[PDB]
């Protein structure tokens, strides 16, 4: 396969640094390895460093994860452009096909434009608005 994924409970002391800038000062380190630590200990949360040919090109995550619903979140590797699709293809495939959720819902900062127009090409339907967020939702039946 081009695009594999590697669980956050597997990173390496070099992906951890890496992910976390887009010299580390111990306290930094420290929190990171925290956060990794609750990650092997939380089954309703789930990361990702997701890999094209080798090469690191994002990360997704899926949390409040049930057995009939999830959110998720995506970060493209910052200097990348083109990667938004297929971090959104290893989103939908994994929550369907690995979870096997029937909703998968997110929230995005309305001015983020940038996310809303790729949920739209998803077919995400808005469903909710706060003062904060739009609240998208795409169901698989």
């Amino acid at each position: 396969p081009l695009i594999k994924l590697k669980n956050f409970t597997e990173l390496n002391s070099q992906e951890i640094e890496l992910i976390f800038k887009w010299k580390t000062k111990y306290i930094d380190f420290e929190e990171h390895l925290r956060f990794l630590k609750k990650l092997h200990q939380d089954s309703s949360k789930k990361y990702f460093l997701v890999f094209q040919d080798e090469q690191i090109i994002g990360v997704i995550d899926f949390v409040n994860i049930t057995t009939k619903s999830c959110e998720f979140g995506l970060y493209a590797k910052p200097n990348l452009k083109g990667v938004g699709q297929i971090l959104m293809n290893e989103i939908i495939k994994y929550a369907f096909e690995s979870l096997k959720v029937n909703t998968l819902k997110a929230y995005v900062f309305k001015s983020n434009h940038k996310a809303l127009k790729l949920y739209q090409q998803n077919h995400f339907t808005i469903y909710d608005e706060d003062k904060d967020f739009y609240y998208v939702y795409l169901k698989q039946s």
